[PDB]
């Protein structure tokens, strides 16, 4: 039994991702001065403007406007024709303090270990032995394509690339076989890439460049064949991009940020939120759990759900599903027992263990939060479980 | 083997849902005058303001500001102490035309049947025989709780309820047994409800009211027991709410809008988008497919994934998973063949079949898009398949 499944990714300059990056830049700016900051920083953008809005309670003295401009500059939006110019855009800041009624049930008069969850909600973690990163192949491939475009554009290369503009998206469809719940990729069925460009590069040149310098660099040659459908810039023209073509908002790429359609999602955004927002910290710990179970060889694929209630430290529920892939002797009931001996989903413990009051978040806000090798993403360093 | 699983919902007055409703109010306003409108209307809110932004190409003459104010008024935000006052708030409108490069690959010089998808992306549909609505019980229960609060507050009741303010959230955890992929609810494990209120009603009164007039009205008594954990207003005070406590944005309740963590999600928001945005139309058709397969008795649970590329009419991939619950004689390969004989995922066909150019969308923007009985949601009227 074969089946097709698709996942997507977007470039750093995609307007929604731009907002995620600004929100996390602001979070990091607050945390570097005040690790105790409460941050719920939303960003939105359209032609010629960015607005930051939400709730921050911090002792940090942050020039929010400069943080926004520097972030946009670093992404490469330095000219109106690219879709946004950090020099000329309007930046609007509409921040207030966190509600005292929310603060009162999170930290006020509570031991650090027993701080309340910042909200209700559910979070999922997922892992799969398909890739070295323990991530789904469709997601790994789509993400690699956009990450490679961003590297080519931003870090720079010796070749002529000044035609590449910041916006872009990719989507990869893989044909799989499923054996006992274990996912075995057979072949790549379709690769779609849309990249923003300037007005003088040929479509044929764009296509040759993306195929040779991106797709063939990041997609395994043994999964591509004559029938793999390659769709590069199917719209035929993509020169107007960024906020100039499409509004952006924080937390509108939650599936790109996680598992690409695999596993599940509880609905909460990550970027712009300090770690007392369990949307973020709960999902990061759930990833560590799933990844640790797979890394330990106890199953081939694993889904974890945790849930919380506002002002309540301990999770309201925990769930583990190994899709029938558990190792002989193990099952989901036993695995939950193992998880409970090892892990503690109280946010105060979570935060300490994963160093989530340090200014580590801007790096997570493009490229996916999971399956990452950066030493500081502690949720990606698996624990050996037995 | 038992397990716990949670889903959540939010009230109509939740700031994110408020934005979804405004975005869809604007969409409907455009469609009622101009069915051919291209709409990508985002909304955001914080204390004392709403901003609408994005891209609309329409022949309609819409007073966007009046639409926003009327929508907020209808939700009940008519006083600063409730969290927002439609009379006094600033309303900012930052709309531009749709990019011609996007328009050019969607409809320009194309037959109506072969219009291109408005973007790339993936969409999932899901159905399960757990409930009459063919929706997951956790989602049905959480949604019913918030829908009941909204009905009590907005339509009104003979009892004293003027203490109920517009914001609120609920979360329900169900303990399940799983037999051959079929989900059998055993009991309700936890019910969490947070409701905004004014300054004179007792916590004990709120709790008694929610338990007796909401929870016991919508949750089956035979799934509740002495060990069911009832958590009503655990923060102890929730008087400051709405945009005054928490920023809202369109498309930040995508899991509340769909299946509550069950099935899967492709990442796209629904509200504010016309039906050429396959994030919406593709998901609606995928729901009809899943629901039709379950309704037809061909399986107990069904997940559908479709994917698209920008400017391309036909889907790039289609996937059906019945979780091992297919009826004797059927399997996922055969079911995909049946789906292909019956359904056509080209957006132009989708749109015609589901009447998606009519102003039907404001109703979808609170209460979940799926599992709804309203006659006009054609994606909820199953097709008999064999
Ligand atoms: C298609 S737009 C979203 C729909 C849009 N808001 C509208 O008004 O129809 C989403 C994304 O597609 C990409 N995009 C924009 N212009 C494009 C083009 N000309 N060709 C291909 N992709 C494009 C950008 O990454 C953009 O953020
Ligand atoms: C907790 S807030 C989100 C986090 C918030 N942005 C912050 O600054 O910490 C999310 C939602 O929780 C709900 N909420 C707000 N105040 C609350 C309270 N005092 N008790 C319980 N829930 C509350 C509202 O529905 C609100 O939209
Ligand atoms: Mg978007
Ligand atoms: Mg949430
Ligand atoms: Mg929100
Ligand atoms: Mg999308």
């Amino acid at each position: 039994e074969q089946f097709l499944f698709s996942s997507e990714s977007v470039c750093s300059g995609h307007p929604d991702k731009l907002c995620d990056q600004i929100s996390d830049a602001i979070l990091d700016a607050c945390l570097e001065q005040d690790p105790e900051s409460f941050v719920a920083c939303e960003t939105c953008t359209k032609t010629g403007f960015i607005m930051v809005f939400g709730e921050i309670t911090t002792k940090a003295n942050v020039n929010y406007e400069r943080v926004v401009r520097e972030t946009v500059k670093e992404i490469g939006y330095d000219s109106e024709e690219k879709g946004l110019d950090y020099k000329t855009m309007d930046v609007i800041i509409k921040l207030e303090q966190q509600s005292n009624q929310i603060a009162g049930c999170v930290h006020v008069d509570k031991n650090v270990e027993d701080i309340g969850a910042g909200d209700q909600g559910m979070m999922f973690g997922y892992a799969t032995n398909e890739t070295k990163e323990l991530m789904p192949l469709t997601h790994v491939l789509a993400t690699s394509i956009t990450r490679e475009l961003d590297y080519i554009r931003m870090k720079g290369v010796s070749s002529r690339v000044g035609w590449l503009r910041p916006d872009g998206k990719a989507q990869v469809t893989v044909e799989y076989n499923c054996k006992h719940g274990v996912l075995i990729p057979k072949r790549i069925h379709t690769i779609l890439v849309s990249v923003q460009h300037d007005e003088n590069i040929e479509n044929e040149e764009i296509r040759e460049f993306v195929l040779e310098n991106v797709i063939k660099k990041v997609c395994p040659s043994d999964l591509m064949d004559k029938e793999t459908r390659i769709l590069i810039n199917p719209s035929g023209r993509f020169t107007i991009g960024g906020p100039a073509a499409d509004a952006g908002l924080t937390g509108r790429k939650i599936i790109v940020d996680t598992y690409g359609g695999w596993g599940a999602h509880g609905g909460g955004a990550f970027s712009g939120k300090d770690a007392t927002k369990v949307d973020r910290s709960g999902a990061y710990m759930a990833r560590l759990v799933a990844k640790s179970i797979v890394f330990s060889g106890l199953c081939s694929r694993c889904l974890v759900q945790v849930s919380y209630g506002i002002g309540i430290a301990r999770p309201l529920s925990l769930y583990i599903n190994t899709f029938g892939t558990a190792k002989d002797g193990y099952n989901d009931t036993k695995l939950l027992e193992i998880v409970n001996k090892v892990f503690d989903f109280r946010p105060g413990i979570l935060i300490k263990q994963l160093n989530l009051k340090s200014p580590i978040f801007k790096k997570t806000s493009s490229g996916g939060h999971f399956g990452r090798s950066e030493k500081e993403f502690l949720w990606e360093k698996p624990i050996i479980l037995q």
